[PDB]
């Protein structure tokens, strides 16, 4: 699947979306990586669901940093590495 890769690349984005400093560029290119991997909704599930669990394991995740991954890489994904995105509605 992809939840495994997505996790390995969305777990390092934690220091940014939560640490504060970042992103390192590879973060937005990582979520964009999902963009090239998942093609249909059933494909995001692994991805989105991943960023969900991962993003949902930090002391105080920051939505601002986790809300600019797409606004920066211009990917336009529906979900993000956060404890609140929505995979049931991945368009």
């Amino acid at each position: 699947l992809n939840c495994g890769q997505v996790d390995s690349k969305m777990k390092p984005c934690l220091t940014y979306v939560q640490g504060g400093p970042g992103p390192s560029g590879e973060c937005c290119n990582g979520v964009r990586d999902l963009h090239n991997q998942a093609q249909s909704s059933g494909d995001r599930q692994t991805v989105c669901n991943c960023l969900k669990g991962i993003a949902r394991g930090i002391h105080n995740l920051n939505l601002n940093n986790a809300a600019s991954i797409p606004s920066k890489c211009n990917v336009n994904v529906p979900y993000t590495i956060s404890p609140d995105i929505d995979c049931s509605r991945i368009y």
